[PDB]
């Protein structure tokens, strides 16, 4: 597969994809694809994305077992606004914990930049504004750098992830066993 909303081999996650993914979503200020590459072990189920600002039409995709990647994406609300693209997807992992993703796409680069996070909290957590507030402020996010980083998350695992600085951005992160 290809589209943002499908369920695709692991392997198959690289940057055509989501490059193609990005691209689908037209002439829009703010806008990005996101991948995510499960090697955990763990089978995820999607929960939710919380959008702090933006939107998106995909369906999360909902069953993500060991060896598969997940495609999304996201835009700014449409129309004369100065927002950006700014969410928190989470999943419930078949060891009854949470694996949490932040994206920040931010409309105003003179203040701001791209920043991602990846979490994992025990138990069942669904992504909200709490949840934004911890992965952004108070938990050290990563940069949107055009840089790859890595991270142990507990619980076994750990989390790569790269993501470039512009407006139109693409967020690729794999979760692995520690």
């Amino acid at each position: 597969a290809d589209v943002a909303g499908a369920v695709i081999d692991g392997a198959g996650l690289g940057f055509d994809v989501l490059k193609t993914v990005l691209e689908a979503l037209g002439n829009v200020k703010r806008k990005i694809a996101v991948g995510i590459d499960n090697e955990s072990g763990k089978t995820w189920t999607a929960m939710n994305t919380y959008f702090r600002s933006g939107t998106s039409d995909i369906v999360l995709p909902h069953k993500v077992a060991h060896g598969k990647a997940l495609l999304y994406n996201g835009q700014k609300n449409r129309g004369p606004v100065a927002t950006g693209v700014v969410g928190v997807i989470a999943y419930s992992m078949s060891d009854g914990n949470t694996l949490a993703v932040l994206f920040s796409v931010p409309y105003d680069y003179n203040w701001y930049s791209n920043w991602w996070n990846v979490r994992v909290y025990k138990g069942q957590k669904r992504a909200d504004q709490r949840m934004y507030e911890e992965l952004y402020y108070h938990r050290s996010p990563f940069r949107g750098d055009n840089g790859w980083h890595s991270r142990g998350l507990g619980y076994g695992l750990k989390s790569r992830g790269f993501m470039n600085s512009s407006g139109h951005a693409i967020l690729e992160i794999h979760v692995t066993k520690a």
